[PDB]
């Protein structure tokens, strides 16, 4: 038998500004229900992606084909018991070189294409260095994301709240500092 | 208000063989329902620990006092929203230096002290370099753990199955290889 309710994918995307947005553009108007990443390698980022399905294995195959035809390396984890039980809860670590990060929590209304619309709303001026999101089937999705400071303080807590997305600065969070910062 | 159902703790323990077992000995006959770790720093390991409570904040305080009196550095994350929503699902990463690991899945019967009994049953001959466990309130707890090879192939799949703990070798798992191995 095969998992029918969701596609679980290990995707490599470029470790550069705007790469998450470009990848989600290809996913398009789908219900992307998980997206987990933390800066590790400076060239290739590793993302754990979950997509809710309505047409089961065939739809999983269509997504895999689309991503390959788009030039992405993807490993299908949909039938992988350790991915389903453990590894989707283990995307983290400290970065391979020291980062100067700002951490924020956000909420976005859930519907097909919502993660894509949220990533576009953030924009690509700052590099995303951490992302954690899992849908709970609720009306709003809850995201944790960090951004590299670069040359200007990220503006998310002003701009995103002006645009109808809840946003809070979490940079001094003790759990982030203990397990993830570096 | 305060969280009453569980204590969530960020604990530093020595990065050495037998350290997890020694820490869980101090926790004793408690319902340890989460224990997440991945080798990072070679001196100090960082563990995310959850303990189910029956006496709420007072019991949380008793656990914190006991751990401090035992000489452990602990940060209380029980009321930390980002820990509860995100970071407990983000304990992972690749190790700070390359490791030669063997990965196994296990199941143990859930009851007070069960994680302690499982860690003692494993023994301390091999260093644990990865641990993921979250209780789902079910009769059996499901663990993912990796061990450094050292000088002898770990014996868990023979010995632990002889002792009434289910154990399977997962060393070639694609999700581990993609997100955690290093
Ligand atoms: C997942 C984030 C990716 C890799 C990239 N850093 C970005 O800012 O889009
Ligand atoms: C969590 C594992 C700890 C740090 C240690 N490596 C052990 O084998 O007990």
């Amino acid at each position: 038998s095969h998992e029918q309710r969701e596609a679980l994918l290990a995707v490599t995307i470029p470790e550069e500004k705007g790469s998450a947005l470009k990848f989600c553009q290809l996913l398009g108007g789908r219900s992307v229900t998980e997206f987990n990443y933390r800066f590790a390698d400076a060239k290739n980022a590793c993302i754990f992606v979950g997509v809710r399905l309505s047409r089961g294995l065939e739809e999983r195959k269509e997504i895999l084909q689309m991503l390959n035809d788009g030039g992405y390396s993807v490993v299908d984890l949909s039938d992988d018991e350790m991915a389903k039980l453990h590894v989707r809860y283990m995307v983290g670590g400290r970065p391979s070189h020291p980062l100067q990060e700002r951490l924020y929590s956000f909420e976005f209304p859930e519907s097909p294409g919502a993660l894509l619309r949220f990533l576009n709303t953030l924009g690509t001026y700052w590099n995303i260095s951490l992302f954690h999101y899992r849908s709970h089937g609720t009306d709003y999705g809850r995201v944790l994301a960090a951004f590299e400071l670069g040359d200007h303080e990220p503006d998310f807590e002003t701009r995103l709240n002006e645009l109808g997305y809840d946003c809070h600065d979490e940079t001094n969070n003790p759990a982030f500092r203990f397990f993830l910062a570096g």
